């Protein structure tokens, strides 16, 4: 009660539209705040088109080491790992590095063509058991966060529960979601987000996103000192076209929930 109380103060304060999935596995508890209404991903679908490519892998030994072109052509808004192999080749051990721990565009892009395309990465989350994630476009068009737009959404619990499975549950092989957590642990992106709203010893891996509407996401993984995990997924929009970025907000409601 208190803590539903302060998300929706924190709401409220922000001028936005809040949503929150905690996951606690010590208790198999959850802490929910509008999180059954659909939130543009962002950046936070890198995760779902990684692990497609893993899931892919499982079945072709070689495929991370796999080379795909990089060229001017495929340079989109953001690039600032595909930028520096114009005209070579990159992995798509790379590309997924790229995308999950620094939101590179271009290597999102790989991975969704990789898998044959929004549809395809959808189908795997289906597959999943997620029945609520969509992902309809590809970078950049995928973030442009129009309120009442359902492409390229999904709701915080989907997204929890489909992370918990990622990386604490069984949709990847032991290598797999190995290979995963380490992507995500070591992103850098996240250290204004959930991140800090944590104390400094715990440890996160996290993908955050950003987009049109002010929309300021993180989800994430955690792992508080001497505790079992949590899953936390932050999601938020903001009414102007052109707000900008609230990374603070995300931060204060991971201390919220966690306190
Ligand atoms: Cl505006
Ligand atoms: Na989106």
């Amino acid at each position: 009660a208190d803590v539903q109380q302060k998300l929706a103060e924190l709401e409220r304060q922000s001028g936005g539209r809040l949503g929150v999935a905690l996951i606690n596995t010590a208790d198999n508890s959850q802490i929910l705040y509008r999180a059954d209404e659909r939130f543009a991903m962002c950046x936070t679908s890198k995760v779902m088109a990684a692990a497609a490519v893993l899931k892919k892998s499982e079945s072709e030994p070689n495929l991370l080491n796999q080379r795909v072109e990089i060229k001017k052509s495929d340079l989109v808004n953001y690039n600032p790992i595909a930028e520096k192999h114009v005209n070579g080749t990159m992995s798509l051990a790379e590309l997924s590095a790229a995308a999950l721990q620094y939101s590179d565009n271009v290597a999102m892009n790989k991975l969704i063509a990789h898998v044959g395309g929004p549809a395809s990465v959808t189908a795997f989350a289906r597959q999943l058991g997620d029945e609520t994630f969509r992902l309809d476009r590809t970078q950049p068009t995928l973030n442009t966060a129009i309120p009442g737009d359902p492409r390229d959404t999904t709701s915080p619990r989907a997204m929890a529960q489909t992370l918990r499975n990622l990386t604490l549950g069984k949709a990847l092989g032991d290598s797999q979601r190995a290979q995963l957590v380490t992507w995500m642990k070591g992103n850098t992106t996240g250290a204004a987000s959930i991140q800090a709203g944590l104390p400094a010893s715990w440890v996160v891996g996290d993908k955050t996103g950003s987009g049109g509407y002010g929309t300021t996401n993180d989800i994430a993984v955690i792992w508080p000192k001497d505790r079992a995990p949590l899953i936390l997924v932050t999601y938020f929009t903001q009414p102007q076209p052109k707000a900008e970025s609230r990374r603070d907000v995300l931060a204060s409601a991971a201390k919220i929930v966690t306190d």
